[PDB]
């Protein structure tokens, strides 16, 4: 029985969900318009 | 002696030079400007 993964105050699965220990990396990609007047 | 290739009236090397029998193919390549106002 894998009842170890629950959201109970006293469990280590609730500790990972309240505070995520692993960082999240987000890379913002943009688009640069080269011919702006020609689109008009 | 390869005196056969001369420009004498009576030779077949002068016939190739007066009138070139082999066609010449020329392909004209152009450049099209995509962002003309942005160069200005
Ligand atoms: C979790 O830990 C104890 C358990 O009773 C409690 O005192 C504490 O307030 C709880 N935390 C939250 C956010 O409920
Ligand atoms: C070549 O051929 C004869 C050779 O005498 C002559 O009548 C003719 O005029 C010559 N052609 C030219 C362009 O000189």
């Amino acid at each position: 029985i894998e009842k170890k993964i629950v959201l109970r105050n006293g469990t280590e699965a609730f500790d990972s969900w309240e505070k995520p220990p692993l960082p999240v990396y987000t890379q913002f990609y943009f688009f640069n318009v080269t011919n702006p007047e020609e689109i008009l």
